[PDB]
């Protein structure tokens, strides 16, 4: 009976208008200084009508839209932790886009005593085209899996936010998926890259304040990312970075190498160990990558992206699918 | 020689485009649910072309613009704390406004061993009209006034943010100040209020998570608002709420009573004791107010606003100047 509500679907009445300053703010929060996120003229030189949203920006409106799904529709868990994400950038989102967002409970799988819950959001522009698909997998955590009174401390610490079940499913209809094939990407020539090419390693540092800033900018209320006492009560070794933040750092690493955040068509990240962010040292995340495959017909490729901190892998398998020039 | 740089002036090259979703986000962060900040049709019924920015919203772009002033121009202090603010709402800011922002060092006064530094920001719309003036007073804190090593802990905790003196002053020119007299305000009739009328008291609660959210949404990097250990090192009893956040809560209290956030022309707040936000209890801020004066010629008035927590005043003298209907 875990599966009874799978398929549940709802749309948000209000679309989300992507704003230039909010785009810059999210880029700042993920330490992403690619000029296309900041400078409208640099974005225009790459063929974009406004500053480009960093790839993981969609996490921010999606989390707000998913409140009903995780608090009311999915029953049986006190809290959740992200384990895996897939970002499909059908076309890059730019400032000025106004996007209608929906939510669908796509699966609930039980593996090795953990319930893995996948929700999917789609973002549809004013022309009715699907510009982005986001697949979020979390593990559901029940009351008995955390210290007694941990949830009461969590509820007490969380910010103040004012807001019989009937299943609804996605209506029938055809999807018009956006594409970006007309825009030449600002990436290396396909002829200048080779399978097996390794990316130069980059270290990104995170402080407690980076996580506090991200909590507000992305609207993530969970105190495990900013209260050491609650993080330990939840069974963690210390405060940990938001999974979405580390994925955003990976996308920034990748676009610093590639030259064009919009040239990515798909970013898939399995998470492994959490990135611990201590008060004394912060975190030091080492990113790397290696070209896995190239397709000369489409002049595209797949690049593995790696992420480690203090001897442990932060990412399991993670890949970028990207258009070359 | 404290006074040598007073008058220093600079403008930001890049204007700030006020976005609908960022307006809603700031309103959420200050627990302000007045419909004109959220619902474009409700704003339109009050005569506004888009959702209205909460009055203290200007604090967010102003702090970013003031970075150079406080880090490079004003010399001699390691950190600052807000003591007083004046918000002049020449006309209400709405989503869609694009605002050019400047900074001026207006005074540095020394009283009872504290240096009180006042900077002023103006916000000018695309028609060249001044829509908002913000006056920020802070006390400058020198190295020897805080525990040894406190500043090193502060610097370590702060988020990662990538960016010979020559004095420049404000160029000569006339100011075109915006006004809003053509828009009838959504406040009580002037004939239905009286000097001495008291406002019903309202309690607003703040948790640690409210402050974490505000830190990110408003771009305030100071860890005294979210790290108890650093707050104590800085000589405070515990984590304290941002002064701007408490002022925003006061404006929300006032517009819940008045019915129209845009009807305020001036909000002046002296701060007194900090609002302590403990892990166990948070803060409980009690707001009140009392009509001080009424002018039947303009149908305007001045209302004192009060704010207290746990037996201590959080606001010293604070006033709202408001248009009645």
């Amino acid at each position: 009976a875990l599966e009874a509500r799978v398929g549940h679907y709802y749309q948000m009445d209000n679309p989300y208008l992507v704003g230039r300053e909010k785009v810059r703010e999210y880029a700042r929060a993920v330490q992403d200084y690619h000029p296309s996120h900041w400078d409208a003229a640099a974005a225009a030189d790459l063929g974009y009508s406004g500053v480009v949203a960093p790839l993981t920006f969609t996490s921010t409106p999606a989390m707000a839209c998913n409140r009903r799904m995780f608090e009311s529709v999915v029953v049986g868990y006190d809290t959740y932790l992200q384990t895996e994400e897939v970002f499909e950038q059908h076309r890059p989102i730019v400032a000025g886009d106004e996007l209608h967002i929906d939510v669908e409970l796509t699966s609930i799988r039980r593996v090795a005593g953990r319930d893995l819950i996948t929700v999917t959001n789609t973002f549809t522009d004013m022309a009715g085209e699907r510009v982005h698909t986001l697949h979020t997998t979390v593990v559901g955590i029940t009351a008995d899996e955390i210290s007694p009174g941990t949830m009461a401390a969590v509820q007490k610490a969380m910010m103040h936010d004012v807001d019989s079940y009937i299943k609804t499913v996605r209506p029938a209809g055809e999807v018009r998926v956006a594409q970006d094939t007309a825009r030449n990407p600002g990436t290396p020539s396909f002829d200048d890259v080779k399978v097996g090419d390794e990316l130069p390693v980059h270290h990104t540092r995170l402080s407690r304040g980076d996580l506090v800033n991200y909590a507000g900018v992305a609207g993530d209320a969970n105190p495990i990312h900013w209260d050491e006492e609650i993080a330990k009560l939840a069974g963690l070794p210390d405060v940990i970075a938001h999974g979405m933040l580390t994925m955003g750092l990976g996308a920034g690493f990748f676009s610093a190498w590639s030259g064009d955040p919009g040239a990515v068509t798909r970013y898939a990240v399995r998470l492994s160990a959490p990135a611990i962010v201590s008060a004394a040292e912060g975190a030091d995340i080492e990113f790397g990558g290696k070209i896995k495959s190239l397709d000369p017909q489409t002049r595209t490729g797949i690049v593995v992206v790696t992420a480690k901190a203090s001897g442990k892998k932060i990412f399991g398998l993670a890949t970028m699918s990207v258009r070359f020039s």
